[PDB]
C-alpha cells in the first residue's frame, strides 16, 4: 500500500510503498478515503516533543474510511461501516480514568499517527472498540476535520461549563477557532470572537459570532467588560503569553479560562488575582468517544461546517511548509482516493 | 469604646478610645467578645496591597459577639443573638454573583476590617443580612477562627470536587492547614499532609492525616504517586513557587490544584502538561454565608477544632511582630473581655 | 385606583375603586402597565386549593410596570425603572433555601396575587428586592407572560438536565407548551412536540419542533422509541394521568420526567420499572430571580415569543370564563392603561 | 462441578453435578469461594417477575472467587486474580448508556444468576471486562455482600446528592439498611435510622446512626421535622406504601427520595405537593464497575462491615425458607468450600 512516512525527524516525508497491515483479535482494517492534517502531525514529524514518536512513522489521527475486514471478537462493527480513527487509538478500558468516562487520560493509551501508524496511508490497522462511526449524511471530507479539531473545540466548550445564554470568548479564529464559534452557537451560547486579523473576524461574523474585537486595534478585555460585563468563559485556541493574559483578563469572576493549544513555554498567573476572583484555568484536549459522536452529530445536522482544502497525499510536505508559514486558511484534508 | 486602630501604614496600631458606632436601616450593633487575628489584618496594617484600606482603620474580620441592638427593618436578628462578622461585610444582593450564590465575588462588596471598621474593638457596626449566627454549644473563642480560616479551607475542599473516599493533599499544616486536615476527614476524604517541619506532620497525624511526607527529606510528588497513585486534588495553604510546583506534580490527571494563599509573585504553569493532563488550577478564598454556617456546624459537632492562643487587644502589635517572624503555631484570638 | 377584586370565592370579580397602596422600608410602588392572566389566578378566585388566599384579593402575579416611587433603604431601583412582580413576591433571604439559590422554596414566602395584592390594578406595592427588571427592548405586553409561564418552562428544562444535542419531549403545546418548545431550541435541544390537536402540532413545527406526534393517532412513546431511541427527558405541561403515563414511557433509561402542572389527583408510578430503569420524577414550578432574568434575556434576544391576546381589565371575568372552557389559544394579557 | 440449580420455578433447588463451564474470547473461568444470597435470587427461583429467568438456572450474583484461567484477548486479568461477578454480568460497551458511565442501564446487558448461570456453584464462566477485582485485605466472605447490597446502597446515597454535613434518612435497617448507615457516615453524612424494631435501631446506633426513630411509637416525619428540620434526602431500602409515604413526608423541600426496593405494587404520589415542594423521586439499583470498586474500597479501609452468616451451598433451600419468613438478621453468604 501507498503511504506517507517519516523515516527521520525534520526530514521530508517519503511517499512510498509499504506492507499492508494485517489484523487480529479486536482490530479492524480500514481503507482510508481521507485524513485531516493536524499541527500535531507536524510536531510528530519533527519529533520536537519530550515524548518522541516511533520511527518509521505513518502520521495522521484524522483518518476516515471504510472497514475492509473485522478481526476475531469484533461484533459491533461490520465490513462496510464508515468510521474514523482519532488520536485516542486505544485505551486500557479498566483504569480509573477509563471507567469514569475520561478515557482520554488513560496512561496506557496508544495514539494514532504517533505511537502507532495512522491515516496518512491507504490502509490502517485500528482497535475496533476505539474507532468511531460516521453519520450517514456526512462525507468523508467533511467528517475528517471533526475527528480532532471539531471534537477538541466541542469538548473545550463543555469544559467551560457555560450554559445556554452565557457568553464565551473564542481566542483565535483559525483552524480550530472557526469551528469553535459554530459549536458554541449550537450550544446556545453568545460568542465574542477575538483575532488580530480583521479577515478572520468578518469570517467569524458570517459563522455566527455576536461580537468581534481586534486586540491590535483595541483592548480586548476592556471591550468585553464594557460590552457584556466580562465573558463567562474563554477558549484559547492559539495559546501564547499575550493571548492567555488577555483571555485571563476578559473573564468575569468565577469564570473559566480553557486552554486548547500546545505551546512549549510557561504561562505566569497572578496568584492574588486568581484566588480573589475565583478564576479557573483548565487544559483540555481532544475528547472521548462519546464526545466525538456528539461532535459528529452536530455536523450531520448542519450546525457546524469546516472550511477545508483537499489535497492529494503526495502534497503532504507542501502542506506542512504552508502550515509552518501560516499560509493556510482553514483545514487541509488529504485524500488517498482517486477522485 | 476601646479599639486597636491603624492611623498610618507600617506604624504600630494605637489602642485608644474612639466613638461608639451608631446604626440605622438594616444594621446591628455588635458587642465584640473575641476576634481572630488573620494574616490579612497584617497586610491591611501595612497597606502593601494594590487596593489599600481606608484610614484610620479598625482591622478584624474574625469578630464574634452579641447583638446589642438592631436597626429598623431587621427581622431575622434579635438582641442577644450570638453572631460573627466575616470578611464579606456586605454585598449588593442583586448582581449575577449575588443571585447565583457567589456573594463572595460581588464587585460591590465591602470588607470587614479593610474598607469598613472591623472587630478589633468593643463594638462594631455590621450589616444585618451578612452577619452569621454562632451555634449554641460553640464558645466565642472557638468560633472566631472559623469565620475566616475555617470557612476558607472548608470551601477550598468543596472547590476541589473531591468526593468521599478520594485522596487530597494538604500543603502546609499551619494556621489554615491543621484545620483543613480536619474538614477533609469530616468530608469523608483521605489525607496526605505535606510540610517541611516534622513537628507539624506529627500534629497532622494526631488530627487525622492518613499519610505524611516531608518535602525536605523526600520527593513529595513521587511519594504520592507511589503510595496512592496521585491525589485527586491538592489544597495549597502556603502558596510559594516550590510548593505549587510540587502540588501540581502530585495530583493525578484531570485533578484539581486549589490555591488558597495570597502571595505577590507569579506562578509559571506548563501549558503542554496542563492541557495533556486535563489539570485544573483554581483559586479559592473565604466562602459564602451558607459555607460559613456549614463550617461552623462541623465545629459545633466536634469534628473540627482550631489550635488557638488567646491574647488581649493591647498586645496586638506583639502578635503582629510574632506573625511576621513565623513565631506562631496555630491561630491567635484577641479577647475584648477586659475593656 | 381602579382594580379587579375578588370579594367572595366563586363570585365574579368586581372592577371598582380602592385605596392606592402606600409604601415603606424596602418597598416600591409600581404603576402597572400590563398583567398576564394565569390559571393560578382562576384557582385563587375560586379558592379551590388547600391553602386559600386572603380576601378581598387583587389577583395577578404577572404584573409589569414602572416604579413610581422607591421606599427608604432601596438603592438598586430608581423611579422610572421597568420591572415585574412575579409569584415569588418576597422571601426571608436567610433560611437554607434562600442562601442556596432556592428562594422559590422559602417557607416564609409571600405570593403576589394570592397572599398579598397583585397586578390586577393600576398600582401595586412590591418588595424591592424581589421585583425583576425588564430588558429595554422588550414591551410590557411581551414581558408579562414570561414572569410566570416563561420562567416556569425555562426552569423546568434546566431541571431536566438535558444538554445541547439531547432530545426532550414537550407534552401539551398550549399556554406553557408553545413557549417551552422555543426555550428548548434556544437551549440547544432537539424537540418532540406531543399534543392531541394537530392544530397545535403544526404550530409547534413553526416554533421549531423537530418531530411531532398525536397520541390519539399513534403511540407517542413507541414513536419516540423508534424515531430517537427515547427522549432524554420530558416536560409535562398539561399533567393528567394518561399524559404522565405516556411521558413516563417515552423517556429513555436514566431519564427525567419533569412535571409542571398542578392537578388535584394522584399519579401512580411503577416501583419496579422506576428502580430498574433509573428514572427520575421531578416537580418544578416558576423560578428564582436569576432564572427569571435569564428567561427574559432570551425573549429580549428574539429567541422566544409568546402568542398573546390583549384584553382590558374590565373583561377579566370574560377571560376566566373562556379559560375554564379551554377557549383560549396562547396567553391573555390584561392592559391597565386606563383610569 | 457441584452446583445449586433451579429446574422448575417454586420448586426447591437441586444440589447436583453439572458440566464445568468452558470459556472463549473475552471470558475467564472463576473458581467460586463464596456467594452472597440476595432476595433477587429468591424471586428468580420463584420466577415471579415479568421477565422470567432461563431454566435450568444456577442463581447468584454475589459470587467471588479466583480466576483459574483467562480466555483469548483478555489482558487486564491474570490467573490468580481475586474477583467477583456482579448482577451486571456484561453490557455491550457501545450504546449511549455504556459510553456515558451508565452501563447498568444497557439494554443489551446479561445478568448473573438470572439470564446466565451465576455463583451458586464451584465454577462460573464470566465476561472478563465486567468482573471486579477484590481488595487484597478483604476476605471473600466480607467481599461477597458488597457486590450487590453494598454497591446498591453506596450508589443510592450518591444519587441522593447529599453532601458532607447534610442529613439523610435510612428507612429499614436490615440487609441493605445496616450497610447504608455505614456508607452514609463514611460519606460525611448525618443519619436518621428508621425501623419498626427497636432491636434494629440499637444496632443502627452502634453502626453510627446519629438519630433513631420507630414509626410505631411516634410520627417519624414529625420527629425529623422537629429534630433536624427535615432530612435532605431519604433512602428507602424496604419499599412499601407506608414506608414511602413516611419518607416522602420527612424530606425537606427540594429534597430527594431514593427507592432501592423492588415491590410489585404502585406508589401514589401527590402531584400538588411534589411540584410545589420540588421533591424528587429517584429509583436506583446496583451500580457501575466504578461504583463497585469504590464501595469495595470503603470496606477494605474498615469503614463498612456487613453482618453476615456463613452457610454451605447445600443449605440454600433452608436459607430461602428463613428468608421468606424474615428469620434472617443481616446477610447470608454461601461457602462452596466445606472448610
Ligand atoms: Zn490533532
Ligand atoms: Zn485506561
Ligand atoms: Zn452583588
Ligand atoms: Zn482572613
Ligand atoms: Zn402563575
Ligand atoms: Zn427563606
Ligand atoms: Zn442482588
Ligand atoms: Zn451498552
Amino acid at each position: 500500500m501507498k503511504a506517507a512516512v517519516v523515516e527521520q525527524f525534520k526530514e521530508p516525508l517519503k511517499i512510498k510503498e509499504v506492507e499492508k497491515p494485517t489484523i487480529s483479535y479486536g482490530e479492524v482494517l480500514v481503507r482510508i478515503k481521507a485524513c485531516g492534517v493536524c499541527h500535531t502531525d507536524l510536531h510528530a514529524a519533527h519529533g520536537d516533543w519530550p515524548v518522541k514518536p516511533k520511527l518509521p512513522l505513518i502520521p495522521g489521527h484524522e483518518g476516515v474510511g471504510i472497514v475492509e475486514e473485522v478481526g476475531p471478537g469484533v461484533t459491533h462493527l461490520k465490513v462496510g461501516d464508515r468510521v474514523g480513527i482519532p488520536w485516542l487509538y486505544s485505551a486500557c478500558g479498566h483504569c480509573d480514568y477509563c471507567l469514569s468516562g475520561q478515557e482520554t487520560l488513560c496512561e496506557h493509551q496508544k495514539n494514532a499517527g504517533y505511537s502507532v501508524d495512522g491515516g496518512y496511508a491507504e490502509y490502517c490497522r485500528a482497535a475496533a472498540d476505539y474507532v468511531v462511526k460516521i453519520p450517514d449524511n456526512l462525507s468523508f471530507e467533511e467528517a475528517a476535520p471533526i475527528f480532532c479539531a471539531g471534537v477538541t473545540t466541542y469538548k473545550a466548550l463543555k469544559v467551560t461549563g457555560a450554559k445556554p445564554g452565557e457568553w464565551v470568548a473564542i481566542y483565535g479564529i483559525g483552524g480550530l477557532g472557526h469551528v469553535a464559534v459554530q459549536y458554541a452557537k449550537a450550544m446556545g451560547l453568545n460568542v465574542v470572537a477575538v483575532d488580530i486579523g480583521d479577515e478572520k473576524l468578518e469570517l467569524a461574523k458570517e459563522l455566527g459570532a455576536d461580537l468581534v474585537v481586534n486586540p491590535l486595534k483595541e483592548d480586548a478585555a476592556k471591550f468585553m467588560k464594557e460590552k457584556v460585563g466580562g465573558v463567562h468563559a474563554a477558549v484559547v485556541t492559539a495559546v501564547s503569553k499575550p493571548a492567555f493574559q488577555s483571555a485571563y483578563n476578559s473573564i468575569r469572576r468565577g469564570g473559566a479560562c480553557v486552554l486548547v493549544g500546545l505551546p512549549p513555554e510557561e504561562m505566569p498567573i497572578p496568584i492574588f488575582d486568581t484566588v480573589l476572583n475565583g478564576i479557573k484555568i483548565i487544559g483540555s484536549i481532544v475528547g472521548t468517544r462519546k464526545d466525538l459522536q456528539e461532535a459528529l452529530q452536530f455536523a450531520a445536522e448542519g450546525k457546524v461546517k469546516t472550511i477545508i482544502e483537499v489535497q492529494p497525499l503526495e502534497k503532504i510536505n507542501e502542506v506542512f511548509d504552508r502550515m509552518l508559514k501560516g499560509q493556510i486558511n482553514g483545514r487541509v484534508v488529504l485524500t488517498l482516493e482517486d477522485k
